């Protein structure tokens, strides 16, 4: 009962995992999208 208990929390924490795997796609499009903010910085200090 308690092992299962625990693979119950196990299983609950996979679904946290998969929830964390979809975002972690937000995540790199949140980091890919600084990185083109940092290129557009760069792009406005290439004139300013």
């Amino acid at each position: 009962g308690n092992e299962q208990s625990l693979q119950k929390d196990l299983d609950f924490k996979k679904a946290k995992i998969v929830h964390l795997r979809q975002e972690s796609d937000k995540l790199r499009k949140s980091v890919e999208s600084l990185r083109d903010f940092q290129n557009k910085k760069g792009e406005i200090e290439l004139h300013s």
